[PDB]
């Protein structure tokens, strides 16, 4: 029928606290805690690499990314929970016959893990991740391959996320896009087709 592709962090799950903690740990071990930002939330956005990049700038080193994907995976879920209404919305969307999927830019082996721990895994007909198949958003292969492996044309899909990358992907891929206002909005210059202020509004949006 219709496909709804969701971003993971800042959309389905409120993972800010755990991320900040893993980052605090990594920096302490690496001897760089002085670069821990005053307001960390404006740094959490497109993966572990992009966060360390934004935090360290020229002090960035690739072997740091792996230090982070470590401290953060022995506490992938401590404070993290789905946003309010998300559990109801997935189950609701699934029972009305909608294919659901998580297209994120976070490790695909981990995308399946955090969701297993939060009992959300089962609602998704597929869980594409940061590495899954060859390219990360902004576009448009993760979304087109994810839609072929599902049997739906882009014209029947909806990307629900919070970044300029999500909007570009859907735009380039041919899907619809909606901003998850309840999540952590990181839009800069892009404009989505819709605005969802609450997850349940999704159930509404797909009514008629």
């Amino acid at each position: 029928m219709r496909v709804i592709l969701f971003d993971l962090d800042g959309t389905l799950i409120d993972s800010a606290k755990d991320i900040a903690l893993a980052l605090e740990k990594t920096l302490k071990e690496l001897g760089l805690e002085e670069y821990y930002p005053d307001n960390v939330t404006k740094y959490i956005g497109g993966g572990v690499r992009a966060l360390l990049e934004k935090v360290l700038k020229d002090k960035f080193r690739e072997e740091y990314v792996e230090v982070f994907r470590k401290h953060y995976l022995e506490n992938p879920v401590v404070y993290t929970k789905p946003y309010p209404e998300i559990p109801y919305t997935l189950e609701a969307l699934k029972s009305k016959g909608f294919k659901l999927a998580v297209v994120s830019n976070k490790l695909e082996e981990l995308s399946k893990k955090i969701l297993d721990i939060l009992n959300l895994s089962g609602y998704f007909d597929l869980i594409v991740g940061g590495d899954t198949f060859g390219e990360k958003k902004p576009s448009p292969t993760p979304v087109l391959k994810t839609l072929e492996i599902l049997g739906e044309e882009p014209e029947k899909a909806l990307i629900v996320g919070d970044t300029d990358a999500d909007i570009e992907a859907g735009k380039r891929a041919g899907t619809k896009t909606a901003l998850a206002l309840w999540g952590y909005v990181k839009l800069n210059s892009q404009i989505p087709d819709f605005t969802l202020s609450r997850p349940s509004d999704l159930v509404k949006l797909m009514d008629n």
